[PDB]
């Protein structure tokens, strides 16, 4: 089967680090040599990696049950479909979790498991919550994280994700220790890295909501979400370690600069400059042909 990306545009495409659409393409800064986050990876012929999962309601959210209230609370989390967490799973912690360092912000909302007497339908509460992800309360692969925001203890919870809340801690580059740190991570998604000089990552960004503070918080991602879903759902066989793949102007036909696709699902440019790249609105991807990794992509 042909390996293809779907098409569209950079206003259809999502992020898949967090659950918002993706405001610019971006070259990765110098200082930027080699990432490994968890979610939005995804391997060209369609294998999902690290914490990645289908569905954008899923990224950077979870479910669980609140275990103890001690303005903090303890949840114990399960799978996004609600059932229990297995920590021996092979995964490195519940899919959609956080892959970053930071001070997620969202609301929590509780449904009650069930009915008070003469009420047909469950009780409901629901606050502002803020999730760190990089002290030792964040064991996701332990099966509990600890939340700021009241709750009842034994009845189910739903993190919605909104933004940060704020940028303090904010390295979007450090993974969690998702089982704390007495333990090593396990069956991550490898980490990507441009292999040839002069040569740097492409990133699709968004820029975080804040609940307050100064910034302008972005989070870059290897591939928009919906790249991850179109390779799950073609499973194409990869050809070669990488895809030529170029940014069309539809209306013209012509290529306007071209990338590297690698196998393992992220992308590289040959840039000097760490910027937003300026496109028509119109423009996207489109695959070419399987080179390798000695092909010398023409400056953008």
């Amino acid at each position: 089967k042909p390996f293809t990306l779907p098409i569209l545009t950079l206003g259809e495409l999502s992020n898949s680090r967090f659950p918002v659409s993706i405001d610019q393409m971006y070259t990765s800064p110098n200082e930027v040599i080699s990432v490994q986050c968890q979610n939005g990876r995804c391997t060209l012929d369609g294998e999902l990696q690290g914490t990645t999962q289908l569905q954008v309601s899923g990224i950077c959210a979870f479910k669980g049950e609140v275990t103890a209230h001690l303005t903090l609370y303890n949840i114990t989390i399960t799978n996004l479909n609600g059932s229990p967490f297995d920590p021996s799973e092979d995964i490195p912690a519940p899919l959609g979790v956080p892959d970053f360092q930071g001070r997620v912000f969202g609301v929590i909302t509780q449904r009650d498991k069930q009915n008070a007497a003469g009420q047909s339908q469950p009780a409901n509460r629901g606050h502002d919550a803020v999730v760190p992800t990089y002290t030792a309360q964040y064991t996701p692969k332990l099966g509990q994280v600890q939340i700021g925001t009241d709750l009842k203890v034994n009845q189910p919870v739903k993190f919605t994700p909104v933004g940060l809340n704020d940028t303090e801690h904010f390295n979007q580059w450090v993974v969690p220790r998702y089982a704390g740190a007495l333990n090593l991570n396990t069956n991550l998604a490898p980490s990507v890295a441009p292999v040839f000089p002069g040569e740097r990552l492409l990133f699709f960004r968004s820029y975080l909501p804040l609940k307050g503070g100064y910034g302008n918080p972005a989070i870059d991602c290897l591939l928009p979400q919906e790249w991850v879903q179109h390779f799950y759902q073609e499973a194409a066989p990869s050809m070669s370690e990488v895809a030529l793949v170029r940014y069309i102007n539809p209306d013209t036909g012509r290529a306007l600069f071209e990338a590297k696709l690698h196998r393992a699902g992220f992308m590289t440019v040959s840039s000097n400059t760490s910027a937003p790249v300026v496109v028509p609105a119109n423009g996207y991807f489109r695959f070419d042909s399987w080179v390798n990794q000695f092909y010398s992509l023409a400056p953008m």
